[PDB]
DNA sequence: GCTATAAAAGGGCA
DNA sequence: TGCCCCTTTATAGC
């Protein structure tokens, strides 16, 4: 375990990545959804055809533009092969795509700190980060400002760590908030 | 299943 | 302008 890169002796595993890539190319959308298989389309409720593939394990949002949401991937390279994947099976359909300005878009990422933890007091005490209304939701809502990253964190002690775009950002996140995390301790 | 979080994308609607 | 449509994923108490 790199205690360089991660002092806590924790790593966050990724959970999900969004990504997004341009085809350039316009697409027929309707077209898709019938020659396509493990795809949706219903324009009415949204206007996106909706594929997905089995490796890696993601799901697209596929426009008429020709820009493209890929999602559900564990690592920033499985979401670029598969969105590589989706850009073939459109090539493989009549379309000329492309692969341009392929960008990871949001990571998140999951781990556990292995103790309970008093949300009322990390609230109290960081009334301007956080938002815990534990009638509405049991997690608190921590807006870190450098990086810029939200965390939900719970009394059992496991985290989310959602909104970066680099997963050096992940990291830093769980690394600022570990010895605050630790100075509320349950009993 | 709701409740909450981030992000991208487009049509539809006040 | 602002928002939900819509997709993913961890987390957990209604």
């Amino acid at each position: 375990v790199d205690l360089s890169k991660h002092p806590s002796g924790i790593v966050p595993t990724l959970q999900n990545i969004v990504s997004t890539v341009n085809l350039d190319c316009k697409l027929d959308l309707k077209a898709i959804a019938l020659q396509a298989r493990n795809a949706e389309y219903n324009p009415k409720r949204f206007a996106a055809v909706i594929m997905r593939i089995r490796e890696p394990k993601t799901t697209a949002l596929i426009f008429a533009s020709g820009k493209m949401v890929c999602t559900g991937a564990k690592s920033e390279d499985f979401s670029k092969m598969a969105a590589r994947k989706y850009a073939r099976i459109v090539q493989k359909l009549g379309f000329p795509a492309k692969f341009k300005d392929f960008k990871i878009q949001n990571i998140v990422g999951s781990c556990d700190v292995k103790f309970p933890i008093r949300l009322e007091g990390l609230a109290y005490s960081h009334a301007a980060f956080s938002s815990y209304e534990p009638e509405l939701f049991p997690g608190l809502i921590y807006r870190m400002k450098v990086p810029k990253i939200v965390l939900l964190i719970f009394v059992s002690g496991k985290i989310v760590i959602t909104g970066a775009k680099m997963r050096d950002e992940t990291y830093k996140a769980f690394e600022n908030i570990y010895p605050v995390l630790s100075e509320f301790r349950k009993i």
